[PDB]
């Protein structure tokens, strides 16, 4: 498993919106067809939002997974991997419902309640908005993304009693700590999955120092006992892929994180990002890893011991 | 003003409670005796809460400080620093109403939402703690210390109206960040005094890596255009506020802080930790900064030109 | 501006003198081997070629005037790679044989190494001590004594010599102490900037290869010369095409060749230069960069231009 | 745990660097040298790192002979762990500098960690106008010192030295020092504790900046783990924000006129144990506390005062 380096795919998300891009997937079919073409252009792990059809809005209930998940196992053997996220406005009690019904391999777990400052995107893209709650999303400049202490531990222990694993993600210091705190109380259990995520408003930013820092932080609170992944926002998402590729981590991309492909270029697919990224990887060298490679690298469940 | 160190006294806070410490200031001259004694020896600035007098509880009304803020400023030409923080689950409209109504030369501003977490202090505390209130307070696992982006904005624009200039309370590496986002906007002018906060549960930690990475950042954020103060929580207290002395920064102290002065023996005065911070900035050949000095280096209005 | 944003230079040091010909069938020795693998690796895409020369009849470094006589106008003809004559030869020779080819041949670019240091070779004995064919190799590996000489009385000396016949130089910095003595002779306004900087990683008597190493030489650079530079790395070894994608992602440049590293990947030798230089470029590519041209080479670093060299 | 909080505070009271013509304070006679390491110790100086000097001209005196009227007479009158340089001037052979270690056998010998330029020509733009003597001049003059330490020499020394029982002081003045030692140290030719000292802020070494401190300590911590004690020099006016630093961070601390000529803003330092005070003071005031010649011994895993060849 040396030289294995894992690209998870996150397709959609709950950030960005639909009259950013025409290439964001919206209804349930083009996110199972981008996951799809994701994987098989060498994503070991999908990670998986969904919107209502009709306005594109995020979508955090059970429901609106049916008709995604299933799909896409019946066409790849990739990890599904399901947020607990959702939209930043949400509460836990409506966010850790998909996870908690569908028992998958894995499940994002934020680790520290933030700001989330979206109103950036405002100047680019106000002139062509098509729906007004992108206005009043896009504009709330009161966005708290609510993770307690409390919250966090009530997540593991539901969770973690349907074999899910989680998806730590960090997006500064003190997320790394608090998932210390945790990780010494023993409510999870190792090899940690650390998703160290750059370049949001209200979060650490993008800098090859913020990248560094996170990263030692990371080796000294755990050691040998985590797999490292980064998640560069934006424009800096392969910038921030190749760091980890070269040091030794694992790689996230996606139209979830980042909607363009170049200067003035938006990303016409998610597997376009994939094969980016893999060229990065299979040109240092190294391979991408397989989801069975990555279920082992991350001690996960199976894919046939999920409930879809 | 080279070579010059600005120290901060604390002297009392929300977070610590009384069944801590008998040495910990609850009464308003109790409170008042602590910052005199605090600037007498060596504290250019007095960063001030208020408490009930009954219960010993955070009491952050306009009233809780009129028997505070007069009595200090007749004895002391220190600098007072009035907390916009209060206790971390209070609201913004709430918290605002002392610096709002006193317009001091000096408030503090938090600079993003944050997780706060004091349930460690249940460890050594729990079986001494002689008010229910406490108990409830300190384990609670769901605090969240609110500061969003709207709410910065508000503060910034309210209290810099009564020419009150802030230290901007940073946690974390985000709130660099976000501090940058308000100063590109002109939402305050430089120099920018910037408390960086190491040790607290829901903040970055107190490593040595954490303290370089905050300066670091400052540093490439903000330039010349800022001066630098640190405070180490707890038993970090001195070793951070050296640092810092040695790196050409300022030092924050005091009980609010840190209720200790060595292994197993608590402080029985703010000034006294403003004593030992003061024999090491003098042993590194630097001076203490008085008052004025402070005044000079953060731009301030003058002690003489507040409500009170 | 516009025409040079995104545009990484991969520098190809095509043999150099710290690898020995029994490593490996693919390490060129002769001066037609030394062309044939510059010229590839410019058409694969390297803008730069650093260059050294070596003995015909035993593989050994050659740093005469006359081994650099079949090497450099061959090249010239086929590329208009910038050509970069190394004045550090082998780690144990003097500076007053390591002078010779750049001050005669006047070339665009030279390398400067900045800084006194040992040179270990015996982390090589493990893996290669025992197919040694050549008594050369076996007393230059196992030399526990090698001072790489390189007085502040000898780079000033290198700096006044060459630089007034138009070369610029590469500035080899292998430890944070080589980013301050250059800092030194910028301030007494002995090289002007730009300065080309590259910081090399994992020799043993330098820094080693970590990431934090990286950054480290990286943030010092930053804070002595600001804008003022062009950042590029060598990574030794395994650690290459690993260095060379923190430096691409860091809007740096990169360094290739089998002088420093013999392998293409895992369990592989490079058979060239040129698969090296590919695998930098699918990196850089990759990265939604481009790989520099040698003209832009030339701007960016300030060169004089390849029709004003003595060769 | 009871050495949990202790500081050992080197003093090297004269070295090889500085000239006499740079400040009359700087110790130069055999009882300027033993008065200077004497008063060191009794302000709380647990170490004292010793060069010698010629009486007739100030020059660096690495002979056997030139520590006779020293070693014997510090010991006498204090218990402080003695440290003999191997550095000498850095101008001089291996076979020069190793005789008055392998001589004595003392507890603690300096040991340099790479071959690396040492530039002093920097200290003539201040002092050129006062130098008395051709041999300062000239020595400050030379742009081409080389200060050797190969592969080689050190695995020499370590062999050579260990072998009387003598542990060293690692001084590594950048990075790759660093490495060289962690080379020796997989090979097995020095056994854990390591003594590191990390030497800031000489010309032809690492400078300075807190950058620099704190990239020096992680690399130490990444390659050598639990299994070293960390000491720093700071160069100059650097001398008391270095130890501070390290103080602050868990390490140990160095200071002396061999270092730093200077008390303040234009004021030469009188004595060592002045610069003694000063770190004892910021020691002192972080509530920790200087540690005492037996607990430098322990912390050092040293072989004793009364196991030295003098
Ligand atoms: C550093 C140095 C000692 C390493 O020599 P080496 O032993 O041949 O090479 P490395 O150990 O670094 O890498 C080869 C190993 O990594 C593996 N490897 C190489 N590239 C790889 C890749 N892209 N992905 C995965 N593995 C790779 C090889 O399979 C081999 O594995 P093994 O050790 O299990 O057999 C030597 O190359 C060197 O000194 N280079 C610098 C020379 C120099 O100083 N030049 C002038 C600079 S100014
Ligand atoms: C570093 C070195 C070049 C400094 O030389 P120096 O000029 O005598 O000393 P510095 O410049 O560092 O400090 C003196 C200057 O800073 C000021 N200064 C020094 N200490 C000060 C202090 N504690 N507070 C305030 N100012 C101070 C002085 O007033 C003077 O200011 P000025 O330049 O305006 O006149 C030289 O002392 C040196 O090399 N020391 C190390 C020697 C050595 O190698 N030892 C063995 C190492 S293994
Ligand atoms: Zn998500
Ligand atoms: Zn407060
Ligand atoms: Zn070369
Ligand atoms: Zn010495």
């Amino acid at each position: 498993l040396n030289g294995k380096v894992i690209i998870t795919c996150a397709v959609t998300g709950a950030i960005h919106t639909p009259s950013m891009s025409p290439y964001l997937p919206v209804s349930a079919s083009e996110i199972t067809d981008a996951a799809i073409g994701a994987a098989e252009a060498g994503a070991a792990v999908i990670h998986l939002h969904a919107r209502h059809e009709g306005d594109g809005s995020p979508d955090q209930s059970v429901e609106a997974f049916n008709p995604i998940l299933g799909v896409i196992k019946q066409a790849s053997d990739a990890v599904l991997n399901i947020t607990t996220g959702g939209a930043p406005t949400m509460s836990i009690a409506e966010r850790i419902q998909p996870a908690q019904h569908y028992r998958p391999e894995l499940a994002s777990l934020n680790m520290g309640t933030m700001n989330f400052g979206l109103f950036p995107m405002l100047n680019r893209y106000e002139s062509q908005l098509k729906h007004q709650w992108e206005r009043n999303y896009l504009g709330n400049k009161d966005i708290i993304f609510r993770n307690t202490f409390g919250d966090v531990e009530h997540v593991m222990t539901t969770l973690g009693a349907g074999g899910t694993r989680f998806e730590f993600e960090c997006y500064d210091t003190s997320h790394l700590y608090n998932l210390k705190h945790f990780y010494d109380r023993g409510l999870v259990k190792g090899p940690l999955f650390i998703q160290t995520v750059f370049g949001l408003m209200g979060g650490i930013g993008a800098h090859p120092d913020d990248v560094l820092h996170m990263k030692r932080t990371a080796d000294r609170l755990f050691g040998q006992d985590y797999r490292w992944s980064v998640l560069g926002a934006g424009r800096n998402q392969l910038n921030i892929a190749a760091m980890s590729a070269a040091m030794g981590g694992h790689v996230r991309v996606g139209l979830e994180d980042n909607l363009w492909a170049g200067k003035g270029r938006l990303a016409e697919t998610n597997a376009q990002q994939v094969r980016a990224a893999r060229q990065i990887v299979e040109g240092l060298g190294l391979e991408v890893a397989t989801p069975a490679e990555a279920r082992e690298l991350l001690a996960l469940k199976g894919g046939d011991q999920v409930n879809f």
